[PDB]
């Protein structure tokens, strides 16, 4: 049918940390919480289809990955009984659990809680994916990833009901388990103990009508067996022909297409892009559709680059004519925003929404001496223009700031 499109090497070389174009603007050490119960990181704004940012009868919504701040847990506490902040925040990961919140502001988020109760879903560890909304009767269906024990891309169905006073998701009860990696076109945890495969992000593709979705993978192979071959490589200059151990770095944005509108059932398909000897992680992939044009994101590490390339922590971003490709880098490189280098883990899970502001949480920033502060909160808003295959940031704007890009009155 068709072939994914490469990120190569030869890309890769080209990524530019410090383009203040394709650079986050620096995050304020002192920044605020938007909580000091709990923390938040990946942030999923209400959608639909098409990827528009949708309020409901004037309520903005976001879902969060969300765990308790342990501040007054002694089993948080260091040897002498003080709060180890590091540690629990670095320990969220076995404890996500989606949240939601709303405002009619796009800020100043008020908690509306849990969206599934607990022991809703197959698993503890609720991760990230996509919630859409289906109808304007205020029909949901999240997408989102059971982890632990496996990995594996699910949905679950519910309402959001309004008031003059705020939001209320009900109903949410019924997982549905969709699929898991295949081992021939993505890699198993059989394959790999350290696989990837998660973040499911929906869409319809108006050109045949038909229902797809985006996710987080790694070409399918037992680890350190795979080839780099020379479409991996791209056109590299002589002296970088070393590339070391990158046969270990080998991310995908997979591609999966349902059997009908419901989206019960799902038949894999080859990936969109391969990092193979460049990145092995390509997470939260999510499309942008502007004037034709098919914008396809992606958020990576600096650290999960292969040997002898690197670029920093945030989105890296392809575009393409036609959903299969061939997809063209962005900014030549792939490089759409990248986090500064004087406070490079300042933020991440970068999510870039087609009114072309990019959402992220604070992660870590530089605080004094060698130390840290860390977030578990929202970042300022940043925009960017996209403009053929480049992009440009013009504004920045408040903590979390997620506007509504249109309003659905509920019948
Ligand atoms: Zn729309
Ligand atoms: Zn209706
Ligand atoms: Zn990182």
């Amino acid at each position: 049918n068709y072939k994914p499109t490469p990120w190569t090497r030869a890309d890769a070389l080209k990524v530019h940390s410090d383009d203040p174009t394709t650079t986050q603007p620096l995050v304020d050490v002192a920044f605020p919480v938007m909580s000091e119960e709990v923390f938040i990181w990946d942030t999923m704004p209400l959608r639909d289809f098409d990827g528009d940012i949708v309020s409901v009868n004037g309520w903005c919504v976001i879902f969060t990955l969300t765990a308790d701040r342990n501040t007054n847990n002694p089993d948080f506490q260091d040897e002498n009984g003080n709060y180890d902040i590091k540690r629990d925040w670095e320990d969220r990961h076995g404890r996500a659990r989606i949240c939601y919140w709303y405002s009619r502001t796009g800020k100043d988020w008020i908690f509306g809680g849990r969206v599934m109760a607990e022991g809703v879903s197959p698993t503890t560890r609720e991760w990230a994916g996509t919630p859409i909304l289906l109808n304007d009767e205020g029909d949901i269906d999240l997408y989102y990833t059971c982890v632990t024990p496996g990995a594996t891309i699910a949905k679950v169905r519910g309402k959001i009901v309004t008031s003059d006073e705020g939001v209320s998701l009900e109903g949410f009860q019924h997982v549905k388990s969709l699929f898991s990696a295949d081992g021939k076109i993505y890699q198993t945890e059989e394959q790999n103990a350290y696989w990837n495969f998660r973040d499911p992000s929906p869409f319809i593709d108006k050109n045949d009508g038909k229902l797809y979705m985006l996710f987080e993978g790694n070409v399918a192979g037992s680890r350190g067996t795979h080839e780099i071959t020379q479409e991996d490589m791209g056109s590299v200059p002589p002296g970088y022909e070393n590339v070391g151990g990158a046969r270990y770095q080998v991310g995908c944005i997979g591609l999966a297409v349902a059997k009908d509108l419901s989206g019960d059932e799902w038949e894999i398909l080859p990936p969109l892009i391969t990092a193979v000897g460049v990145n092995d992680q390509t997470e939260r992939p999510h499309f942008v559709f502007q004037e034709g044009k098919y914008y396809l994101f992606t958020i990576s590490h600096k650290y999960t680059f292969a040997d002898n390339l690197t670029g920093p922590d945030g989105v890296y971003g392809f575009v393409s004519n036609q959903l299969t490709g061939p997809y063209t880098p962005m900014n030549s490189s792939g490089l759409v925003l990248g986090n500064p280098s004087s406070q490079p883990f300042q933020t991440y899970s970068h999510y870039v929404m087609p009114n072309g502001l990019v959402t992220s949480f604070i992660d870590s920033v530089p605080w004094e001496g060698e130390k840290f502060r860390i977030g578990g909160t929202e970042a300022p808003t940043v925009k960017i223009l996209l403009k053929g295959d480049r992009s440009f940031v013009v504004d920045s704007f408040d903590y979390g700031y997620i506007p509504a890009m249109k309003d659905i009155i509920l019948k």
